[PDB]
């Protein structure tokens, strides 16, 4: 046979570097099953959320014979599938969360530490079919381990629904550089560079674990380089020394480790398993690896004396006795008490009348040996009640932190309270003249470069990784924001000084405003080039107060590079095309709309700083597809001018014509790229260009639009 | 930043032998950039096909100063171009071709072959930019060639237009195991096992060549190997001994070898070369590499004392003067005459006052030393005429093998004439009582799996590669293909001898009751699920008679493995799901159509032998979800029963409920196709189900439809 059949038959492998422009490109007609009027949002509120309750409650304690419950319940298990549903979330990017159903796919299926999850997926199965599509299973997954905490004794916070399923895996994910699972902090391709410092853009220690390891750093127990190893994950993750130990504690206080048997001795991860295991993983066909005689950490054990019921276990354990290493039965670090009583010991899984032992993770440990969190750990133990409190909250932030606003939020159990990690946003004046507002707007000595500028800029903030960021609530007013220097804060306070009276005046949000603001200048280009539209319009945007603002969550939105200005804050070590890709990404366009983005704002003179690099153009502020032009023309050589610059030459004459960057250059030697440049420099394609440059515009204006 | 912005960051790094479902998903809405009512087929009509030629001719001698043509003739690089274009065509799978514009992507863009096409691409960007959407770029480089031939003396036996392009590459295409680049044909990954044997579906001798190498087999002069390599490979792209020698001496009849100079010193190929070269390749900074001292094969000189001209002079060198090996001045083994005239001397590229020499190929020299090819060689001297006729229509079929049928050609210059290779096929009965041959369908003593397995045989020969293949011209009644195992010629002639009649008594075209045969077999097995539908339906299609069908060429159809079925021939070493993947690729299917088209197939009893592996129902014959809901119900479990079989196994029992194979639980293993299968057999979806089974197989049905 003659075609690509395996996945490592690429052209990757010739040109390793090359743009992955392929990531623009997920989730489309042909992955999808679905129909193309099907909206899962709409469908999910005709669920019957009490029934789902029911059932999920039911299921906790129906063990199945092909994978029997511990105690016949399951609920240990079904909260650490959410938890680890959730484990991935990293703020720097948004990326990773609870939010997609990414982990029934791989790579996430078949990670280490995802290890038997497997099976908590597929014990869910039969709920999800009988609910069918009014329950994604991103949903039901983000559920699982809430339920079972209500089973288990605890008053959770609530519960959102509306997470719509994907068809594959997030592409877009950089996991960690690493080759093989699990490795040491030094090999050829470590993540750790320097004074120990995890590269900045990730949250776990190694490659498929979700947040530190369990023997300590390295195999190696410490519960005080544990306790900072935590301390910057759990961070990464948006969780605080309050929160961080709420959780553990919170986890903990339910469930066994399991690390009776031979590791070494279980199949292979989901991915790697044949088609005979149902596409479930690590299975032992050798020896049981059913309830008792069962492998999944390595280390063995419960943390507490009743595993199946919220209670003060946890502390009360980790408080009272004193503990030292020993060795799993599988051949790990744990730590155990030194002679405990036997009414303090877990019984067994499958017959109670047989009492087994206790364990804490180095994890557990550095709560108790870390001075910080000892403090906390102590406060949560003389008062429970705060402690069951806070972990509700954490629970249901560490569930949520990813599906951005509340507008999105769906279904009876959602806290009408606000959280400021929901970056809030009051409604906006649905209804006032928008015509009046453009025609005030238009009125002020306020060029297209300052007015598209703005509106791009309140707009380029969102991601869709965790649904933050956008053009509503008008965030760039307020501080952190109207400060940062890619932001262009004067000509930003310019603007905003006008166009906040404008909108004082009117009763329509700073937010609608600076947005149409954007909106007019186009226009305005667009008609100078003889082509007049009226580009759409979605008034309705509130203006959030710097009350509900976290400023320090918001920095890590901020613009250190933006291609569609010509923007570089540094010389960072990612090329600033590679740079543009991932912004792009997260914006949600495709790679022919990022084609066309970067065509006009050209030539309507947006490049940050008044520079001049890409502006292929003597009708600057004209909406043409002049960039195209002279960019695909070989009248043109193209000199490195060094470090992220070029000129550009005329053959004959060798003057030099314009200046341009890497991201303007990318168009003219990528072939998909130019592939698109090219089509967009056709003679035949003036209105094309324009129509479809307005498309992308609007795209990018309504990116943080959920009503 | 945390995006996986280069090409290798990817999940096939950990899991290399996985199945490749992307090239399923391929040229989808988000990388086609035109609109959504954008067709090519009526565009191109509008297209001024005259004043195009006026400019191809044009170019040909508008040689430009950053890359200046031969003698201010870009004809021989313009052929060349068109050839390379053409030679990645191959006749097991019909991938490769001129019918995409593939070349202008990687990794062909970069193949050491297609060394400077890169040139001639950007040369024609001009002409593509004035003529915009009416002229593809895969149209306008089949083109090329051939304006070419004609400007340079050449009567071309005509062109059709109507090949639409692409925006990435064909990832559904596999090229051949190699690593690097022109290896030997013995290094850890060879494409050549046993006796020397080109694996079975590959049309080059090594990686980055287009069908042999030109210094000999694996750099070592030999006539008579090489001559044997030239007859293997053209034979796999369709070329018999005639047409061999005809167009290779056709090619060279024109046009130089370049190799003035060092070959290292030249740049990296495209993909490899930095934003700086417009995406060019291969270029020099170093020193010139236009014009004289240009370096591309290595090798150096031209066939004939007139390379601007069509004329005799390649037959004219190669059987007067003998031949000797040399070395150019870039260093490769070439022959040259011993001891020439002036007069036959091929001036210089510059200055038309200096002789330079003539070469020969190893290749050409294989046409001489050959006893075969020199008989031909023979002909073609002493009968211009004829050479000159048969090279025209070879170059033609070279240009349009993969088309497929004339329906789909274009424009003024198409051959009125049928060429055995257009597979021909008369136009149908258009309209006649369709509910009255389903009337009589209906009445014969004929089962769903007999109606169904015929009409599904017939439709699935098609491919797009190279669009031969389909329900359409009934070629299945014919031989070879009604004595193919797979498509049991029992069963068939037992339908066929009912259809036939039933088709005579009616007018309606054999093709379109073995096609309504299927609709209604479904339509049966659908009402009895208590879903009554009609079945879409296209008539028109013609008969094709045994005369206008070359049944050699028809092997390459031959199915020898339907997963859709559950047909193997034999047991192949590629897994018998990667080739299902193949073969629904060729089809044109997505991942999810051919998730349920197994679904649908399997319970309508169409597996091949009357073998029941992957039937799980009771209600055989009734089109329902139940393969879906029993292939994801954890009451069984799936044991090996040895090459490609398992057995279905009741837990608790341990009773064998059912049997099946790979293509089976390939569905229920795999996590993105498992996802498709829980989603069908979800409660609610016996409708969509249903409904989605029924476009699928429609879609299949009018594959070749070009009308
Ligand atoms: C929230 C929640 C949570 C959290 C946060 C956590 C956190 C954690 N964790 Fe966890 N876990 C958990 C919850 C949890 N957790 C659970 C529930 C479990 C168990 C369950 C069962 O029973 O399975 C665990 C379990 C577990 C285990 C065992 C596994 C088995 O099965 O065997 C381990 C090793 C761990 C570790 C850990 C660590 C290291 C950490 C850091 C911090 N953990
Ligand atoms: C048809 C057509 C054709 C064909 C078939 C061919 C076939 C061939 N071929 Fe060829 N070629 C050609 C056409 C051709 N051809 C041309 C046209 C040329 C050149 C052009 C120029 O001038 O560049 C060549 C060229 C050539 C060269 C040179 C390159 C440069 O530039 O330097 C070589 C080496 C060759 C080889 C060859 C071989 C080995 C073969 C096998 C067979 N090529
Ligand atoms: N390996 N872990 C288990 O088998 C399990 C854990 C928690 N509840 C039920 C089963
Ligand atoms: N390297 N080949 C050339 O430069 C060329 C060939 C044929 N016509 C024009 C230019
Ligand atoms: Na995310
Ligand atoms: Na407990
Ligand atoms: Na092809
Ligand atoms: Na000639």
């Amino acid at each position: 046979h003659g075609g690509a059949t395996t996945v490592n038959i690429s052209t990757a492998e010739w040109w390793p570097k090359a743009l992955n422009l392929d990531i623009l490109s997920q989730h489309d007609r042909k992955t999808n099953p679905m129909g193309p009027d099907f909206n899962y949002q709409e469908e999910v509120k005709k669920l019957d959320v009490a029934a789902l309750k029911q059932d999920l409650q039911a299921l906790m304690t129906d063990s199945q014979d092909w994978f029997p419950a511990d105690w016949g319940h399951y609920g240990g298990l079904m909260i650490r599938l959410t938890w680890h549903a959730a484990g991935t979330y990293r703020i720097a990017d948004g990326r990773g969360g609870a939010g997609t159903g990414n982990q029934r796919f791989a790579p996430l299926n078949s990670w280490p530490d995802n290890t038997n999850l497997d099976k908590a997926r597929r014990l869910l199965w039969p709920i999800k079919q009988k609910y069918g599509n009014k329950l994604s299973w991103a949903d039901l997954i983000a559920y699982a381990g809430t339920i079972a905490y209500e089973s288990m004794g605890l008053k959770t916070f609530g519960f959102a629904f509306g997470r719509e399923d994907i068809w594959h895996p997030e592409k877009d994910i950089y996991w960690g550089p690493e080759k093989e699972w699990v490795p040491p902090s030094t090999n050829p391709n470590s993540r750790y560079t320097g004074d120990r410092e995890l590269e900045n853009p990730l949250a776990a220690v190694t490659m498929g674990l979700i947040y530190v390891n369990p023997e300590g750093v390295d195999g190696n127990p410490d519960p005080l380089k544990t306790a900072h190893d935590v301390r910057v994950t759990f961070a990464r993750m948006a969780m605080n020394d309050e929160e961080t130990v709420a959780l553990t504690a919170g986890g903990h206080t339910v469930g066994k480790c399991h690390g009776n048997g031979n590791a070494a001795l279980l199949g292979p991860e989901p991915e790697g398993a044949d088609v005979e295991d149902q596409g479930l993983g690590w299975i032992n066909k050798t020896q049981s690896g059913i309830g008792r005689n069962a492998v999944t950490s390595g280390l063995e054990g419960a943390w507490t004396p009743h595993p199946t019921q919220w209670d003060n276990g946890y502390f009360r354990m980790l408080l009272n006795y004193d503990w030292e290493l020993k060795k799993s039965p599988a051949g790990a670090w744990q730590w155990e008490p030194i002679n405990p009583r036997e009414e303090d010991l877990p019984v067994d899984v499958e017959d109670p009348s047989i009492r087994r032992n206790l364990v804490m993770t180095d994890a557990d440990m550095a709560m108790k040996m870390d001075p910080e969190y000892r403090k906390i750990s102590e406060r949560f133990y003389q008062d429970p009640a705060y402690f069951a409190d806070v972990f509700a909250r954490a629970w249901f932030k560490l569930t949520h932190r990813d599906m951005g606003p509340k507008a999105r939020y769906i279904g009876p159990d959602v806290p009408q309270e606000d959280l400021i990690w929901q970056d809030p946003i009051p409604a906006g004046n649905r209804n006032y003249d928008v015509q009046a507002v453009k025609d005030r707007i238009a009125a002020s000595g306020l060029s297209i470069s300052e007015l598209v500028s703005t509106a791009w800029d309140s707009a380029r903030t969102y991601r869709n990784s965790d649904k933050r960021g956008g053009a509503n609530g008008a965030r760039i007013r307020l501080a952190p924001q109207k400060d940062w220097e890619g932001n262009e804060p004067d000509r930003l306070a310019k603007v905003l000084a006008v166009l906040e009276g404008i909108a004082a005046a009117t009763g329509a949000s700073v937010a609608d405003v600076i947005v149409l603001a954007g909106n007019v200048g186009v226009e305005q280009a667009a008609r100078a080039a003889g082509v007049e539209i009226v580009l759409p319009f979605a008034p309705g945007r509130g203006d959030a107060t710097a009350e509900q603002t976290d400023t320090e969550s918001f920095a890590v939105l901020e613009p250190i590079h933006d291609g569609y200005r010509n923007w570089l804050k540094q010389d960072y070590a990612a090329t600033p095309e590679e740079l543009l890709l991932d912004r792009t990404q997260l914006l949600g366009l495709t790679a022919p709309e990022m084609t066309v983005l970067i065509g006009g704002l050209r030539v309507l003179g947006t490049n940050h700083g008044g520079t001049k690099h890409g502006v292929f153009t003597d009708r600057e502020g004209v909406l043409t597809n002049d960039f195209f032009v002279n960019l695909t023309d070989m009248n043109y050589l193209w000199k490195p001018a060094g470090k992220n610059l070029y000129e550009i030459c005329d053959r004959k004459t060798n003057q030099v014509k314009w200046t341009a960057t890497r991201v303007d250059l990318v168009f003219g030697s990528n072939s998909i790229l130019r592939a698109y440049s090219e089509l967009y420099a056709q003679d035949d394609n003036k209105e094309k260009f324009v129509r479809d440059f307005v498309a992308a515009w609007t795209k990018v204006m309504n990116a943080d639009r959920f009503d």
